[PDB]
RNA sequence: GUGCUCGCUUCGGCAGCACAUAUACUAAAAUUGGAACGAUACAGAGAAGAUUAGCAUGGCCCCUGCGCAAGGAUGACACGCAAAUUCGUGAAGCG
């Protein structure tokens, strides 16, 4: 609507570091908590809480996920 | 260390007295371990977004800023909790 919404949109289009990315929620959250955030939040909990049930299928089920994509691309 | 005893009593020594009252993360540190929007290289506004409202509660936090300026940028599965009888139980009291 506005020069700066537009700007926004320009910013917000722009596609930025890991930093503030959680897989866990696949949510990557944005600018300086990001992660810990997810952390406050009570989803972060119930989510990590699972991970550390079951370590090691997290860990085997994302290797695969992303290595399939890597061949396709 | 200063000064004094008609101090021993010479001027050499000893004593007694008057004071003068307690520095200081004392270490040459012993040790201990990190990050850049840096260089390059790439790459190219990547539409995917209409996510159809705003203000709250609220301590949800960090940054710029000298700010009781001003300004940034963020958290929503925010719920089921149950007034309400029914008997049973025990306790008390009265006869
Ligand atoms: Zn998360």
């Amino acid at each position: 609507l506005t020069p700066k919404a537009i700007a926004n949109r320009i910013k917000s289009k722009g596609l930025q570091k890991l930093r503030w990315y959680c897989q866990m929620c696949q949510k990557q959250c944005r600018d300086e908590n990001g992660f810990k955030c997810h952390c406050m939040s009570e989803s972060h909990q119930r989510q990590l809480l699972l991970a550390s049930e079951n370590p090691q299928q997290f860990m085997d089920y994302f290797s695969e996920e992303f290595r399939n994509d890597f061949l396709e691309l």
